[PDB]
């Protein structure tokens, strides 16, 4: 069997509605009349181009057979997060977006499992949410990797990582917001530049200030894109641990240690990097992911690890294997 | 033999000199009544506290000797930049400080070679201090990855560029001014995430810019600390660039084929980032470099090539072979 765990979803938005929330930022989803195309959209500015399967849960599990994928576990769209917004605001957002997403899960649930999204600007109304969506069916929590200049480091995110981490809540954590100011203008270079270091970051954030020490083993935490560049730059990371006290100060272990604390998806669309990949988190810590349905996702869902070098049995652990076990799916 | 060609230097600069150009923003070096340890300096505030080979040239050819390393290549330590400072000021100080270069390198020129510092921030003044420098000895160029909000992609910076290519100069591209505003504040992060993503940029900003299609092949350009993350997520690039009508717009081969036309140092300090680095830049491409003196670049210089499972012939390109055709060192 195939499980896909990364792939975003968006509802059926109204101007009407999103405007009651911030005629500004919130985003809606725009079907054209035919019904197959359609947009996001800020107001009323166009933010990206959409297909139907974004939005239609039956035409999606259509395109699920054609390329052999079983359960595909969905989740928002990183601009339906909403943190910059007021607290109350954004868990009023967050449970309706929830609300939608089990109503899109409804479509066939023994296919499409949904993972909620937090206000994770209150630690509070966050903790509250990702509890009260788990039990309504959600399987976990997908966050952005950081919130302003707050990292994962950040106490407060640390108390909604351990909050997860006890109630055995799994954590999908996307890059999002990303870094750079003015200077990634075109040919979507903070997709190809700042995704891969905000996820390093994120991972890096967790690892260098001991949160792994102080947070629970029992965390079920997923990086997403491969973990970003964290594994091919690993070394550097250790090579500077150890020639540098402030490196080292709140971090007991060597960084590379805690490769076993943490989960990433597949999505790193080459062979070679694929095998340094696993070389580092290990075959049971990888899981497939294609960022569905995104144009940069892979279009061959599964494609990568399948011709891979890989042992059948890695294989096994990264298409289906972990994803279940992580998941707690059938 | 071995030719180490990632280095640095610092020269012996007063408070008083470094004041006439900006008691404020220019670095000068304070050194140790004993004269082992100092600190760089800017106006009155500790930057780095530096050891004696950063300055000292007779102390340094005796750890060179240590090291088993023949020849080193170095240059400036980034701060000496000046980048942000008015134009004419920037050419004084370039000046001065390719001629402590120089000085430097007195010490015995058929092992320390020296690289210059332009005035980027300034075309016209850029190109004739270029020039003027490897007419004085320097064996070429090194600059800062990006200046401000413009990136190798900008028309001043290829400008500068095709001006070296055509004089056959080359160059040596570092990270420096890393983006990341507020985050990155403790464990060294800006050395571990926005160093590489720094130059992951660059690369990028040349190729899918079509820079390269625009540049002399005769362009001898070498990008630090492995070309950062780009070799590792070179993959994503790619099968953006077939699924996204503007990535591939101004880039008409697949980004992939340019890795012909630049060079990378080695420092990635593990070596399975090691052996991919040279499976996508090929062992032509590939360079010795150690950051030396600063703490976080390998003590043991050459030591990951060396104890690699790459060919005889491989580790004789890189440790030596590719960085004298690059430089012209006989
Ligand atoms: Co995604
Ligand atoms: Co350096």
């Amino acid at each position: 069997p195939r499980i896909d765990m990364h792939s975003h979803f968006f509802p059926r938005i109204s101007e009407q509605e999103a405007a009651k929330f911030d005629a500004n930022h919130a985003p809606w989803l725009q079907v054209s009349a035919k019904g197959d195309t359609g947009s996001i959209m800020m107001g009323k500015n166009n933010f990206r181009p959409v297909y139907q399967a974004l939005w239609d849960p039956a035409f999606r599990i259509e395109e699920m057979d054609a390329q052999g994928v079983d359960v595909q576990v969905t989740c928002a769209t990183p601009v339906m997060f909403g943190y910059t917004w007021e607290a109350n605001k954004a868990a009023q957002w967050a449970e309706r977006m929830n609300d939608f997403a089990l109503e899109f899960a409804a479509a066939n649930p023994q296919r499409i499992k949904v993972l909620a999204q937090v206000p994770l600007q209150d630690l509070d109304l966050a903790c509250k949410e990702a509890s009260r969506a788990v039990a309504a069916g959600h399987l976990g929590i997908q966050i952005g990797n950081h919130l302003g200049d707050k990292d994962l480091d950040d106490a407060t995110l640390e108390a909604f990582l351990t909050h997860c981490a006890n109630e055995d809540i799994p954590i999908l954590v996307h890059p999002w917001d990303m870094m750079g100011g003015q200077r990634m203008k075109k040919w979507m270079l903070p997709w190809l530049v700042a995704m891969p270091a905000e996820t390093q970051l994120a991972i890096l954030s967790l690892i260098l200030s001991g949160a792994f020490e102080r947070i629970p083993k029992s965390l079920k935490i997923c990086f997403g894109h491969g973990g970003g560049s964290f594994a091919f730059l690993l070394g550097r990371v250790d090579n500077a641990w150890r020639h540098r006290d402030i490196v080292r100060e709140d971090c007991p272990r060597p960084p590379s240690e805690y490769v076993d604390r943490f989960f990433v998806d597949s999505a790193v669309f080459n062979p070679g990097a694929l095998e340094l990949l696993v070389s580092v988190m290990g075959e049971d810590r990888v899981m497939l992911g294609s960022d569905y349905p995104f144009p940069l996702g892979e279009q061959k869902i599964g494609g990568l690890v399948l011709s891979s070098n890989l042992g059948e049995s890695a294989k096994d652990k990264i298409i289906s294997g972990n994803a279940s076990k992580f998941f707690n799916i059938n």
